[PDB]
DNA sequence: CCGACGTCGCATCAGC
DNA sequence: GCTGATGCGAC
DNA sequence: GTCGG
């Protein structure tokens, strides 16, 4: 439904969501008002008032009288005056900053620091990450044209198979549903040396990937989850692409199928798959799918060789990640 | 009236 | 030193 | 903040 519908609502909720989040520090209702967000930018009407918004799922008594104001003036007037309050928009706006949380923000703001300007004046103050993403803070907000990715994709895909051609690599994310853009990419990676009834598979990886210098930055790494930066080589006289998230993830073999459904998403496909899964029986996590009990007894982790295993036990047509928008 | 609201790997903090 | 808790990012 | 036991 076109954005002009409610969109002056969504926005409303979806900066009321922000501010819970960073300067409340209440993710629960953040949450609400995301949920209450998401239902309205799909209803197909433009919303006349409040108990008219009422009737959907996840919007209540309170949303209900915000979007009637809303309606009368264009404004709230909360909203109005949190905007304008300086201690509360530098809070949620260093939040913006990778690695800085509602937490760190707060902190910052209690003791002078407000903006990157401020930010940069004391390196000493930021942790690495934090420092990796003030570094790249523009780069990070961008967003990442598909035909990118699939240069992303090209290196990454050839330099696991050169470290060892036994490797699997998927990359997932919007990328795998085919999207014509994507916020950052997501590798899972698997070998047949690595199940679970089972640390240098996943180094060895990020280490080719920094040889060749596409890996510029380490934001974490352990033995299972690498998060860090990467960046395409430059074009011969051209100007050089962003920054980009790049995460890399090494899964045991008889669980690399759940976690590339998990990663592959939406998070919306994902809650839906849940909900239907559980109707049928079963349960699924980014790890296994599991029969449910006679009592809610989520039993043994069941084989699984394919996304389409999966599938089947809950019998479903597999769905190609073309439809997992929902 | 009141508890649930996903879960988890890693970096780092708090406390012993 | 170590263990556990907290912050963070993220389908 | 909203839902539902
Ligand atoms: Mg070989
Ligand atoms: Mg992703
Ligand atoms: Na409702
Ligand atoms: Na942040």
């Amino acid at each position: 439904p076109q954005e002009t519908l409610n969109g002056g609502i969504t926005d409303m909720l979806t900066e009321l969501a922000n501010f819970e989040k960073n300067v409340s520090q209440a993710i629960h209702k953040y949450n609400a008002y995301r949920k209450a967000a998401s239902v309205i930018a799909k209803y197909p009407h433009k919303i006349k008032s409040g108990a008219e918004a009422k009737k959907l799922p996840g919007v209540g008594t309170k949303i209900a009288e915000k979007i009637d104001e809303f309606l009368a003036t264009g404004k709230l007037r909360k909203l109005e005056k949190i905007r304008q309050d300086d201690t509360s928009s530098s809070i949620n706006f260093l939040t913006r900053v990778s690695g800085i949380g509602p937490s760190a923000a707060r902190k910052f703001v209690d003791e002078g620091i407000k903006t990157l300007e401020d930010l940069r004046k004391n390196e000493d103050k930021l942790n690495h990450h934090q420092r990796i993403g003030l570094k790249y803070f523009g780069d990070f907000e961008k967003r990442i044209p598909r035909e990118e990715m699939l240069q992303m994709q090209d290196i990454v895909l050839n330099e696991v198979k050169k470290v060892d051609s036994e490797y699997i690599a998927t990359v997932c994310g919007s990328f795998r549903r085919g999207a014509e853009s994507s916020g950052d990419m997501d590798v899972l990676l698997t070998h047949p040396s690595f199940t679970s009834e089972s640390p240098k598979l996943l180094h060895q990886v990020v280490e080719q990937l920094q040889k060749v210098h596409f890996i510029t930055d380490t934001l974490s790494k352990g033995e299972t989850k690498f998060m860090g930066v990467c960046q395409l080589p430059s074009k011969n006289d051209e100007k050089e692409y962003p920054h980009r998230r790049i995460d890399i993830r090494l899964i045991p073999k008889d669980q690399y199928y759940c976690g590339v459904l998990y990663f592959t998403g939406s998070d919306i496909f994902n809650k839906n798959m849940r909900a239907h899964a559980l109707e049928k029986g079963f349960t699924i996590n980014e790890y296994t799918i599991r029969p449910l009990g006679v009592t809610g007894v989520a039993g043994e982790p069941l084989p699984v060789d394919s996304e389409k295993d999966i599938f089947d036990y809950i019998q479903w047509k597999y769905r190609e990640p073309k439809d997992r928008s929902e």
